């Protein structure tokens, strides 16, 4: 944590990349003041942090990073006047006005369905739940809400973020942002709630596709890294979330089973057999489908997409904690990005000057080609 001073002052002076970052954040400049009126917040030593940054151009926004060196970088709204003027603002006319449409996702919030990891921890055993996120919660923005825009990153120890750029997008209140994430939002209920899905008699396509995404990945994930059902203490969990009435079936035919495999292709016999309304004669995968989603449908942090003001860690900075880069998520790879080989400061600055001094020397250039990827079909969208 000592260490990270000397690093972070080459980082900001050889390895950011100042001119893409101004590229994304100016957006064209296009709208008077968009990139002026845009608040960072910068974390120093010791925990202490300033709020309502903001810089006149890329080359004020270099000088201050390369003075300042900061250990976290957090990325505000677009606010109606200067931040760094905002005590020379009468009392309430200082407002956030825009900003992007994100999403935050840890994997601390799955702890209740994950065996190999908890708290901040992750591992390739339980990454696929990311996978599976970043694949439902993408495919509904894209596909239901018609978003062109999205740039997911890795935000450097548990998790990943999304950031909706789409210009009327970053103009959406926070009623309508809090829309969006009931629309996607399925698992609900703290630790006091034991079942955290209840699905409907008719499933509507957002859960259907959800599911069938989910399907490609619960054998291997569920069944094989995780074993959900390779013992009692495992199985009595996953029970928990079906009826009593059908426990003791079950709890003979798991015993008389040899691997999860078998004893899920159990479960759904018995459970496409369950009679839930006694007035019809109606049987279906309903408690299959409401296990799979409580052990890996997407887990929001909701309160980070719901507010027009809230800040997110930006990305390609550092996360003090690791020492890993933030770096952007390739959607095309997303089943083989390795979170363990994205590449810490340490590394990088050791790479630099290994025997110009700029990050394509190093394994930062990769990330730095999505973000620019990502850049080009913004620029394309504005013609
Ligand atoms: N006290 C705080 N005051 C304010 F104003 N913002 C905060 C605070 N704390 C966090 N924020 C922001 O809320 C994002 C998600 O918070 P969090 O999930 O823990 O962090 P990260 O996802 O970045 O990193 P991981 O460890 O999860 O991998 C972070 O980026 C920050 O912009
Ligand atoms: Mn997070
Ligand atoms: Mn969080
Ligand atoms: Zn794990």
């Amino acid at each position: 944590p000592t260490e990270l001073p000397e690093l972070l002052k080459l980082y900001y002076r050889r390895l950011f990349p100042y001119s893409q970052y101004y590229r994304w954040l100016n957006y064209g400049g296009v709208i008077k003041n968009y990139f002026q009126h845009r608040e960072f917040s910068f974390t120093l030593k010791d925990d202490i942090y300033i709020r309502y940054q903001s810089f006149n151009n890329q080359s004020d926004l270099e000088k201050e990073m390369q003075k300042m060196n900061p250990y976290k970088i957090d990325i505000g709204a677009v606010y109606s006047h200067r931040p760094n003027q905002h005590n020379t603002v009468k009392l309430g006319a200082f407002q956030a006005q825009e900003k992007e449409l994100v999403f935050d996702i840890d994997m601390t919030d799955y702890d209740d369905v994950r065996r190999c990891c908890s708290s901040a921890d992750i591992c390739p055993k339980c990454w696929t739940l990311m996978t599976m996120a970043i694949r439902i919660i993408d495919r509904a923005l894209k596909e239901d809400f018609g978003f062109k825009h999205r740039l997911w990153v890795y935000s450097g120890r548990r998790g990943v973020h999304c950031w909706v750029c789409d210009e009327s997008v970053r103009k959406l209140s926070s009623a309508v942002r809090s829309g969006i994430v009931e629309y996607l939002s399925l698992v609900k209920g703290g630790q006091d709630v034991k079942k955290k899905v209840h699905l409907s008699e008719k499933i509507h396509p957002f859960i259907r596709k959800s599911i069938n995404i989910i399907k490609k990945y619960f054998e291997e994930y569920a069944l094989v890294n995780q074993d959900i059902l390779e013992n009692k203490e495992s199985w009595d969990k996953i029970l928990a979330l079906v009826p009593e009435t059908i426990h003791d079936e079950l709890q003979q035919s798991f015993q008389k089973s040899h691997n999860s495999l078998q004893r899920w292709e159990h479960l759904k016999k018995v459970a496409s057999r369950y009679q839930n309304n006694i007035k019809n004669d109606k049987y279906g995968p309903w408690l299959e489908w409401e296990i799979m989603l409580q052990y890996c449908f997407p887990r929001l942090d909701i309160n980070v997409s719901k507010g027009i003001n809230h800040l997110l860690k930006s990305p390609f900075s550092v996360h003090p904690k690791t020492g890993r880069i933030s770096v952007p998520i390739d959607l095309q790879k997303v089943d083989q990005f390795d979170p363990f080989t994205v590449p810490t400061i340490s590394f990088i600055c050791r790479e630099l000057d290994a025997i110009t001094r700029d990050y394509k020397k190093t394994s930062l250039a990769p990330y730095v080609k999505v973000f620019e990827h990502f850049l080009e079909n913004l620029d394309k969208s504005r013609k």
